[PDB]
């Protein structure tokens, strides 16, 4: 399945701004029984990106179109890309821009359950996240940093990689967020300089507060990570992977990590 | 005129990685008398981008295809985008990717001669350039910082905007490079952390060195900019615009500036 602007289409104009400048946003939605999981959260992040990038998307008409696409897809993944649309001259956002809405469907990808069960080893990526507060948190199309980090390893012994910012602060994975427990306190790295504010990160923070777990969003150092009670990665496709190792560091699978897995599995079928 | 992979075509797959992640490079070439101006500088930049991003482009063949496209165009602008090509999974560059080669032709941009003759006033952009040494200097497709900066003004009284880095260093324009002259030295801001290494900037550094002007590449502060003897912007399309003002700062059109304009006029059809 591929749609452009709500009609079957597998191609778009070579003059699109999504292609020219990565001038756009994306969401990757798990689909079950014709409907997207965690729909509200995916929509909330897309809408906030459209606000901050001033892309005149009608997010209300989009929810309809997306719902119809997911019903046609039935089961798997729906990737939505919104671009600012056709480019006139150069960088200037055009005045009367019409955003392109591209929907592409795929099968559930093959995330191994053993990563959820036994946990994973992170690759210590050397590619750093640049600090850019105007784009921080948004799931925009400028993803060359993730492409470069992903390319640093190709083996099966590492399921994800650790991305630090240019001050070596601990930020996130290559395609997932990282959270850690420091004193029975659940700590999420602050994403106001770089990173992607994950839908699962937002979901788990709210669920942990629901159960009385003390939270903090703040800067986290490498030294703090090495001494953490437990560590895990999350995203809206695999849910939670406990982190067991990073270079010489090891961590056991933690109690809070297991409690949240059990909540995600029973409540939402992760 | 629009070609994809050397064949007339106005569309590309919605699954392309240039659209998904801005996983690619571009060159905007001025076409004069049936040929791309500064062709070897554009291809050197594109080649070095392909090396640093590991995009397996046959640059020798691309040269032939570009030459044929520019002869068909005759005069105007040929924009080349090269993308890593079709996207199988997520961020990982695919194993056996075939890059896409997109060529689009346009009329010359319409620039007032007054900008060349008398110079321009710069807008003082608030958008900063983040520091990412892996991407620095390359004319890659992750250009949302240029989109946001260009969005800061829409009036005809500012021809360009000055972009600083996140530590307030003077780096470049939104779509052109900045150079200064101090006590007879042509000084270029250092582009090792961010910015695009312009083909006109490279041309002018080599021209100035060729006539015995000493060069320096280094970090430039706002205070140093303010006390420069001459300031100008440069790019492959407009050539050179003397910088006459930035907020309250004022500069005359300088002697080395006008010498280099005369070279561009006499030697490169400007
Ligand atoms: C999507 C993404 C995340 C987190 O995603 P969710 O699926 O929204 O929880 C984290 N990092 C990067 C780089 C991403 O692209
Ligand atoms: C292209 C570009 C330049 C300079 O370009 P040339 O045309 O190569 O001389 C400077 N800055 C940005 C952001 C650019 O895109
Ligand atoms: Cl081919
Ligand atoms: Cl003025
Ligand atoms: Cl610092």
């Amino acid at each position: 399945l591929d749609w452009v602007d709500g009609r079957p289409a597998a191609e778009l104009s070579v003059r699109d701004r999504g292609l020219a400048y990565g001038d756009g946003l994306f969401e990757t939605l798990a689909v079950r029984a014709g409907t997207p999981r965690l729909l509200e959260r995916h929509l909330a992040r897309l809408e906030e990106g459209c606000r901050r990038l001033a892309i005149p998307l009608d997010t209300a008409a989009l929810r309809q179109e997306l719902l119809a696409f997911c019903a046609a897809l039935g089961d798997g993944v729906a990737k939505l890309i919104v671009t600012r649309g056709e480019g006139l001259r150069g960088y200037a956002p055009p005045a009367e821009a019409s955003p392109r809405r591209i929907l592409s469907g795929s099968p559930r990808p093959a995330y191994p359950e053993r990563h959820w069960q036994q946990g994973v080893r992170l690759f210590a990526c050397r590619t750093r996240l640049a600090e850019q507060p105007l784009l921080a948190g948004l799931k925009h199309l400028n993803r060359l940093e993730q492409v470069l980090a992903r390319a640093e390893w190709s083996d099966a012994g590492h399921a994800e990689g650790l991305m630090l910012d240019v001050h070596e602060r601990v930020v996130e994975g290559v395609f997932s967020n990282l959270l850690l427990v420091l004193d029975g306190t659940l700590v999420a790295p602050d994403l106001r300089r770089c990173g992607v504010a994950g839908v699962m990160r937002a979901e788990l923070l709210e669920r942990a507060e629901g159960i009385g777990v003390p939270l903090a969003i703040r800067d986290v150092s490498m030294a703090e990570l090495a001494t953490a009670d437990e560590v895990f990665l999350c995203n809206s496709q695999f849910g939670i992977w406990p982190v067991r190792a990073l270079d010489e560091h090891v961590w056991p699978v933690g109690e809070l990590t297991r409690k949240l897995q059990d909540q995600l599995r029973d409540d939402l079928d992760f």
